[PDB]
């Protein structure tokens, strides 16, 4: 409380990385900083011990593609970082602690769909057939 020591980060096995191309040059520092006060290790180049990805403004699907880079450069066997967005790195910031990923936090796609959009429904006076009594 008084003091200002440090070198084994609260929570070694957990290790966030931001992108560049997805968080900047000046705005990473921001975050970098701001967890590494809180309890992070923040990572300064894409390394094995990279476990989770923080990315903004970036697509469940979107994600993975910058995930594909790791498992290119990426030793065998080493398992590839949960892929998150900012909104749980923030939450966890808050929090102090890393909150437990979860499926809306996991950047994943699978059979994505095609095509335009349009409503191409049937009004109220869509609606007729035949009767009796």
């Amino acid at each position: 409380g008084s003091s200002g020591s440090s070198g084994s980060t609260r929570f070694p096995g957990v290790a966030i990385y931001l992108v560049e191309p997805r968080m900047g040059r000046s705005r990473r520092a921001f975050l970098t900083g701001l967890a590494r006060s809180k309890g992070f290790r923040v990572l300064d180049a894409c390394s094995s011990e990279a476990t989770h990805v923080v990315m903004e403004e970036t697509s469940a699907e979107e994600a993975v593609s910058w995930q594909e880079r790791r498992m290119a450069a990426a030793p065998p066997g080493c398992t590839p970082p949960a892929l998150l967005d900012i909104s749980w790195l923030t939450e966890s910031l808050g929090a102090g602690q890393p909150v437990p990923v979860e499926c809306r936090h996991r950047l994943e796609v699978a059979g994505p769909r095609k095509g335009p959009l349009s409503p191409a429904w049937m009004p109220a006076y869509a609606c007729s057939g035949p009767s009796s009594g």
